[PDB]
C-alpha cells in the first residue's frame, strides 16, 4: 500500500501481475502451436529462419537420448517433398518441447513468430486496466520501472510495444529475463539491483507468486503480492504475512 521512502524502483512481474494468466497460457503460447507450420512454410528461405532451424536441429541432437524425443533429420534432398517432411519434423519437435516443460532454440523461434503476430496486429498484449495509469503516475513521481519475467526480453518488448493500451514501451526503463537468474533464486534479485545500478532495498517487487516474493525478500528487496482473477490461491498465513494489492492503484508513493 504505502511505499517506503527509500524505494526508487518498481520491479514488475508480468503474468498474473500486469497481465492475466489466461492471456499467457491460453493465447500467447497456444498461438505458437497453431502457427509454427505456416510460419516455417512461409519463411523457410529467410536467413533468420534458417538460423532458428539450425539451432533447433542442434538442440534436437542433444535431446536425442530422451524418451519421446523428436529428431530433426538431415534432409533427403532439396525438393518440396523433402521440405514438407523437414518442416513437419521441426513442427513436431517444437510441439514436443512445448508439451514437456524452455530451451534457447525454442524461445528464439517463438520470439520471431511473436514478432510477426504483434507487428502485424494479429494479437495484442493484454494488460489489466489499472496498470498503465498507475505506472504513468509512478514515473511522474520519479520512480524507475523495470520488468522481470521468465519470458524473453525480446518477447517482453513485443508485449509492451503492442498492448491493448497501445505502445507503452516508454513506461519501462529496462527488462530482465532468466538470463539474470531464475525468479525463485535470491541471487537473481541482487544482480537485478546491480544491473539497474541501485541497492536491493531501493526496489519494490510486485509479483503474484509467493515463491518469487520470498526469494526477493531474502535478497532484501521489498515485496507486495498482486492478486488477480485466475491466480493461484494464497495460503491463510501468506495472506496475513504479505502486503496484498488487487490493483496497482493501491500503491501509494
Ligand atoms: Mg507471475
Ligand atoms: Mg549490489
Ligand atoms: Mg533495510
Amino acid at each position: 500500500l504505502s511505499v517506503p521512502a527509500e524505494v526508487t524502483v518498481i520491479l514488475l512481474d508480468i503474468e498474473g501481475t500486469t497481465t492475466p494468466i489466461a492471456f499467457v497460457k491460453d493465447i500467447l503460447f497456444p498461438y505458437i502451436e497453431e502457427n509454427v507450420k505456416e510460419y516455417l512454410q512461409t519463411h523457410w528461405e529467410e536467413e533468420e529462419c534458417q538460423q532458428d532451424v539450425s539451432l533447433l536441429r542442434k538442440q534436437a541432437e542433444e535431446d536425442a537420448h530422451l524418451d519421446g524425443a523428436v529428431p530433426i533429420p538431415a534432409a533427403s534432398g532439396n525438393g518440396v517433398d523433402d521440405l514438407q517432411q523437414m518442416i513437419q519434423a521441426v513442427v513436431d519437435n517444437v510441439c514436443w518441447q512445448m508439451s514437456l516443460d524452455k530451451t534457447t532454440a525454442l524461445k528464439q523461434l517463438q520470439g520471431h513468430m511473436w514478432r510477426a503476430a504483434f507487428t502485424a496486429g494479429r494479437m495484442k498484449a493484454e494488460f489489466f486496466a489499472d496498470v498503465v495509469p498507475a505506472v504513468r503516475k509512478w514515473r511522474e513521481a520519479g520512480m524507475k520501472v523495470y520488468i522481470y519475467s521468465s519470458g524473453s526480453v525480446e518477447a517482453q518488448k513485443l508485449l509492451f510495444g503492442h498492448s491493448t493500451e497501445g505502445d507503452i514501451l516508454e513506461l519501462v526503463d529496462g527488462h530482465f529475463d532468466t538470463k539474470i537468474g531464475h525468479k525463485v533464486e535470491s541471487e537473481s534479485y541482487r544482480k537485478i539491483a546491480d544491473s539497474i545500478g541501485c541497492s536491493t532495498n531501493n526496489i519494490l517487487f510486485l509479483t503474484d507468486v509467493t515463491r518469487e516474493a520470498s526469494a526477493a525478500e531474502e535478497a532484501d528487496v521489498h515485496v507486495a503480492v498482486v492478486v488477480r482473477p485466475g491466480n493461484a490461491g494464497l495460503t491463510d498465513d501468506e495472506k496475513t504475512y504479505y502486503s496484498l494489492i488487487t490493483s496497482f492503484s493501491e500503491l501509494y508513493l
